[PDB]
């Protein structure tokens, strides 16, 4: 790992995991891509740990549906095509919400997110498929709102691209999918607990960050608009050197922040096994999924090495 991008503690501290249904994820999602007609499954793989093979297989194809829609974005936006990425956000908006009625689109971007959608809508209750499909509007809005930035060369303040990012990365939604693979829709009140919530912010903003430090250089280059490092290089008068610095520092304080914040969410998992079956249920599915926000540590750093 170059000296810059290298950070020990991951290294020494998180272990890397690997679901057993790995070998067949890729082939399978291979497969699913093709019959879509739509053409990193070890990202989640080395995430969601504990899943069951069918909802893993769900969450991979919708993971590599939302790469194949951020490479369509991205052709939208540099050919400047406003009125087709118009209609696509509103046939996603349209399709999140009735999947059964797009599955068949002419469109087979919209055909493939409505099957992949369908699928991870039939693992838990209605209730979490509505707070679902309430982040993925939310989502596509911020993707709406990159396409004006990006098509307009605005570089967002610091603040607004932090706030921007944690929508354009999909943190709730990685986070939503958490409760499908310890087969439990969890309870606000325990969802919203501050030590569960901040331990998956903070998970979901190291893998965001780490990207960009990871993509500075090349996005910097190639003169984009959408990264850390720019909008700190832009608006803070930072050179290349010290916005790679100031993202590697960012980046090392969520690790040290999630161990703190980890300890608590566990010891809340503790106190959520009661003695009753409904909490002893509800601890194992915290346990798993502060767990796996853990994993993704891991998974996100290895991957950018592969």
């Amino acid at each position: 790992v170059p000296p810059s991008l290298r950070l020990p503690v991951i290294e020494a501290a998180f272990p890397r995991q690997l679901h057993p249904y790995w070998p067949k994820l890729q082939e399978t999602t291979r497969t699913w891509l093709l019959e879509k007609r739509l053409m990193y499954t070890d990202l989640m793989a080395g995430y969601y740990l504990g899943a069951p093979d069918e909802v893993l297989q769900a969450i991979a194809d919708y993971s590599a549906w939302f790469h194949v829609w951020d490479d369509r974005h991205d052709r939208d936006i540099v050919h400047g095509r406003a009125g087709a990425w118009r209609r696509l956000r509103g046939l996603l908006h349209t399709a999140l919400d009735s999947p059964g009625d797009h599955l068949h689109h002419e469109d087979t971007l919209v055909a493939g997110f409505a099957d992949s959608v369908r699928r991870l809508y039939a693992f838990l209750p209605a209730t979490w498929n509505a707070r679902f499909a309430r982040h993925f509007h939310t989502v596509i809005e911020a993707y709406d709102r990159e396409f004006h930035n990006r098509t307009r060369g605005i570089v967002p303040g610091v603040e607004e691209y932090l706030e921007l990012r944690r929508l354009t990365f999909a943190h709730w939604i990685w986070t939503d999918l958490l409760e499908p693979s310890s087969g439990c829709e969890l309870p606000d009140a325990v969802r919203k607990h501050p030590a569960y919530r901040r331990a998956a912010l903070l998970s979901q903003e190291f893998a965001a960050w780490y990207n960009d430090l990871c993509s500075l250089p090349k996005e910097i280059a190639g003169d984009e608009v959408h990264n850390l490092g720019i909008s700190l290089i832009t608006h803070h008068s930072l050179t290349l050197e010290e916005a790679i610095g100031e993202v590697r520092r960012r980046v090392e304080e969520c690790i040290t922040e999630f161990l703190a914040v980890e300890r608590d969410a566990l010891r809340f998992a503790d106190e959520l096994a009661d003695g009753t079956v409904r909490g002893k249920e509800l601890s194992g599915a915290v346990r798993a999924n502060v767990g796996n926000m853990r994993n993704w540590f891991s998974s996100v750093y290895w991957f950018h090495h592969e």
